[PDB]
């Protein structure tokens, strides 16, 4: 499924991601918006590493979701990689939340650092009613 801006936001909001770990719905939104463009089927392979990074907000799955061809992978949020495909995007948010809650926060995706930090983000959130 590819998310509307403000229907994405919208939905964030309630699964409680504003200001989760100190990260507000803003910097949520443009996390999702460069990482798949709001779009849940997004896949990436790493053909550097051998790892894919699946779904709206790109979790790789050597840490994160398992998909049994990772080589010494881990699987963090207890989940399939197939899970962080759904259109429904709860499974990707509970993972998410996982992914920060380690030291680097949001700052475990590089493109966030590139594309977010230190930016006027409020642009992704306008006009969204949240």
């Amino acid at each position: 499924k590819v998310f509307e801006r403000c229907e994405l936001a919208r939905t964030l909001k309630r699964l409680g991601m504003d200001g989760y770990r100190g990260i507000s719905l803003a910097n949520w939104m443009c996390l999702a918006k460069w990482e798949s463009g709001y779009n849940t089927r997004a896949t990436n392979y790493n053909a550097g590493d051998r790892s894919t990074d699946y779904g709206i907000f790109q979790i790789n799955s050597r840490y994160w979701c398992n998909d049994g061809k990772t080589p010494g992978a881990v699987n963090a949020c207890h989940l399939s990689c197939s899970a962080l495909l759904q259109d429904n995007i709860a499974d990707a948010v509970a993972c998410a939340k996982r992914v920060v809650r380690d030291p680097q926060g949001i700052r475990a995706w590089v493109a966030w650092r590139n594309r977010c930090q230190n930016r006027d983000a409020r642009q992704y959130v306008q006009g969204c009613g949240v």
